[PDB]
């Protein structure tokens, strides 16, 4: 559709333009007040804050230099944050600010209070096939928007899906995303959800994307992940099979999607001459307006429960730990463009 065509070259135009002359340096530490830790992992951590001058609350990940160091992720540092300063999309959590001090490097992110997709999953059990098809229609067009640009996003998982106040998705974490042409090798992303040419230490391309994709309306649908088992290896052995075994509740619509678990990638959905429209006009999603869900004009599912936009209730509880910062500056050659 020309109308489609039209918008993604705008799109490109307008993230290159950022790609190639980034922002940097647009807050400081000391704008901002400390409320509450909301999430924490090896080498970094969110953190809500609020601007003391307007009020605004923010989502405020911080990351320690020495420990990006460490574990091996100083490049995907780097991807995250140039990244996530060019791109622009309704299903896109928004960078607002970012910056650097002697210790940590820090990106200020918009503030979504409903939780995350994973919580409201689980508390329910599972999602009808409505619900899971309303949010899927969001994934293929944020997957669509990026595979544009030449970016894959590789860390597709119910953790990173946020739920704002009208109901919808917004996409955070983009710490494994990378701009790519042709193939790739890093391995990374949770063990359920990883592509068999992942696991088999090949050059792989976008195609992993709907593979995850696969995973992720699997899950939402059922309750629990196609491939689960107890221990990583044995997860990888059941991925590299060939084999699913789904729910006699499943459509016979979304088992004969879930062409995206399909194991050669040549053959895979997504990933064949048609590209997304294979996705877009198949069987499962023909109730779905895919030009209303761009503008938000459907009502969605469910509607998260919260006060204001400070309440972090949807969030869970972590030990509180101090945002120290040194006063010699560490590891400054290696981040000097962030
Ligand atoms: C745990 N929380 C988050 C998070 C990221 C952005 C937000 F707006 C809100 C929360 N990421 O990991
Ligand atoms: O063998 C026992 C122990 N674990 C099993 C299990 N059942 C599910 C499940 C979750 C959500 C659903 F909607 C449906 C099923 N997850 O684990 C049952």
């Amino acid at each position: 559709q020309e109308s489609v065509k039209e918008f993604l070259a705008k799109a490109k135009e307008e993230f290159l333009k950022k790609w190639e002359s980034p922002s940097q340096n647009t807050a400081q530490l000391d704008h901002f007040d400390r409320i509450k830790t909301l999430g924490t992992g090896s080498f970094g951590r969110v953190m809500l804050v609020k601007h003391k001058e307007t009020g605004n609350h923010y989502a405020m990940k911080i990351l320690d230099k020495q420990k990006v160091v460490k574990l091996k992720q100083i490049e995907h540092t780097l991807n995250e944050k140039r990244i996530l300063q060019a791109v622009n999309f309704p299903f896109l959590v928004k960078l607002e600010f970012s910056f650097k001090d002697n210790s940590n490097l820090y990106m200020v992110m918009e503030y979504v209070p409903g939780g995350e997709m994973f919580s409201h999953l689980r508390r329910i059990g599972r999602f009808s096939e409505p619900h899971a098809r309303f949010y899927a229609a969001q994934i293929v067009l944020t997957f669509e928007y990026l595979h544009s640009l030449d970016l894959i996003y590789r860390d597709l998982k119910p953790e990173n899906l946020l739920i704002d106040q009208q109901g919808y998705i917004q996409v955070t974490d983009f710490g494994f995303a990378k701009r790519v042409k042709g193939r790739t090798w890093t391995l990374c992303g949770t063990p359920e959800y990883l592509a068999p040419e992942i696991i088999l230490s090949k050059g792989y391309n976008k195609a992993v994307d709907w593979w995850a994709l696969g995973v992720l309306i699997y899950e939402m649908a059922a309750g629990y992940p196609p491939f689960f088992a107890d221990q990583p290896i044995q997860i990888y052995e059941k991925i590299v099979s060939g084999k699913v075994r789904f729910p006699s509740h499943f459509s016979s619509d979304l088992k004969d999607l879930l062409n995206l678990l399909q194991v050669d990638l040549t053959k895979r959905f997504g990933n064949l001459k048609n590209g997304v429209n294979d996705i877009k006009n198949h069987k499962w999603f023909a109730t779905t307006d895919w030009i209303a869900i761009y503008q938000r004009k459907v009502e969605a599912p469910f509607i998260p429960k919260f006060k204001g936009p400070g309440d972090t209730s949807n969030f869970d509880d972590y030990e509180e730990e101090e945002i120290r910062v040194s006063i010699n500056e560490k590891c400054g050659k290696e981040f000097t463009e962030f």
